[PDB]
């Protein structure tokens, strides 16, 4: 996909989240676990795009404090309308990051 390849190579990386109870926790978490970095947020109602330059991390840990109920990363991942950049993901966090190739 041309559009998906553009998403791959975007300078600005991060999740696009379906509208719902996860948007606010994920914005908070983008700020807390990426301290001091410039973050961009765009609300289109159906979904919200959160991005930063180079890399963006969201830890399972931070998301749980922010939801204040039990949290598995699956629940972020299954609620990703899309995303920009590449992904490294595990049981504790997801990293969106820029593609150097």
């Amino acid at each position: 996909s041309t559009l998906a390849d553009q998403a791959l190579h975007n300078n600005n990386v991060g999740p696009i989240i379906r509208a719902g109870d996860l948007v606010e926790p994920v914005i908070e978490t983008a700020e807390i676990d990426n301290p001091g970095k410039e973050i961009t947020v765009e609300d289109r109602r159906a979904y919200v795009r959160i991005a930063a330059e180079g890399e963006l991390i969201l830890t399972r840990k931070t998301l749980e404090e922010q939801l204040g109920r039990p949290f598995n990363m699956q629940e972020l991942e299954i609620n990703l309308a899309s995303f920009a950049g590449q992904i490294q993901a595990d049981e504790d966090q997801i990293r969106f990051y820029f593609d150097k190739t």
